[PDB]
């Protein structure tokens, strides 16, 4: 019954598993409908944690996802997990068990953060468990596994960034039902775009709605105290637009740039100009004149 599988969840919200041998076996212009938001290799009997925008976490075994192969869509996650109305996926984390890392750290749209012991989430309660108490106009945006020795990076849509060390002193572990503490401070005009764990030798790739992208080595993000305004990670220009993509990449990463007009461009991280934190980005190759960028996705 226990098999190795590839789990795929589309950006459109459909989930399936595929036996790894069949997946490999099943190896045209790219279509937005086929963009995969979450992809990993695991056991049928591993757990998948679905963190929602409303700050809940629903768990499922990988075998709870339907078998379908590479062409078929699978089941929509909101039906499979019985999400509340309007509830959407914010992040998905696959685990072998609740000791995979010491902590889960969550980050909210309005810049709040919280560390909780991962074992606090080991509950068979159905219908979703609260992972963070949100104010009425907040949403959960990020969730990562980490240890007290890690640094975290928060990036906002307007291009602020803050890096701080997730020590016990900086971020005391809190219960699931509690509210977050301030992670980055910004006004109503800004909102958090991404949360990531700092890893040596990687880059933060940012991209604006106007199609301008760059990647900056992670070592150029300065460590600061939690809760500040942070530092800029883009040279802002009215015409170039706000950020649409905040993500960590390495030299070998492959990405999909989702454009206006229903388009998708294959963009390797090696095509994206390595530059400084506040150096202007470079227009993505194969972006048509007048076309804009909606998102940056990963390619397996
Ligand atoms: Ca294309």
């Amino acid at each position: 019954n226990a098999e190795d599988v590839v789990v795929t969840i589309t950006e459109t919200g459909y989930a399936k598993r595929t036996k790894t041998d069949l997946y490999r076996s099943q190896k045209a212009g790219l279509k937005q409908d086929d963009i995969v938001a979450h992809f990993f290799v695991c056991s049928t009997h591993d757990l998948i944690l679905f963190f929602t925008t409303q700050g809940r976490v629903y768990r499922a075994k990988a075998y709870d996802l339907p078998e379908a192969s590479r062409t078929a869509r699978g089941q929509h996650v909101a039906n499979l997990l019985a999400f509340q109305p309007e509830e959407r996926i914010a992040q998905v984390i696959q685990i072998r068990g609740y000791t995979d890392a010491p902590y889960l750290v969550l980050a909210t749209r309005n810049g709040l953060v919280k560390k909780s012991k991962l074992t606090d989430f080991d509950s068979n309660r159905s219908g979703g468990i609260v992972a963070v108490n949100l104010r009425d106009n907040d949403e959960l945006v990020g969730a990562v596994l980490c240890s007290a020795g890690d640094d975290l990076l928060l990036v906002s849509a307007n291009g602020q960034s803050i890096r701080f060390s997730a020590t016990d002193e900086a971020l005391r572990p809190m219960g699931r039902a509690t509210s977050g503490v301030q992670g980055m401070r910004f006004n109503i005009d800004d909102r958090l775009l991404s949360l990531n764990v700092v890893r040596e030798g990687t880059y933060l790739l940012v991209a604006t709605s106007g199609g301008y992208a760059k990647r900056t080595a992670i070592e150029e993000y300065p460590v600061q105290g939690r809760g500040g305004k942070g530092v800029l990670t883009v040279m802002y220009d009215r015409r170039r637009g706000r950020l649409v993509g905040a993500l960590i990449v390495d030299d070998d990463s492959e990405l999909y740039a989702v454009t206006s007009g229903g388009g998708v461009i294959r963009t390797a991280a090696r095509q994206v100009r390595k530059a400084g934190r506040q150096t202007k980005g470079v227009r993505l190759m194969n972006l048509g004149e007048g076309d804009t960028l909606l998102a940056i996705a990963r390619n397996a």
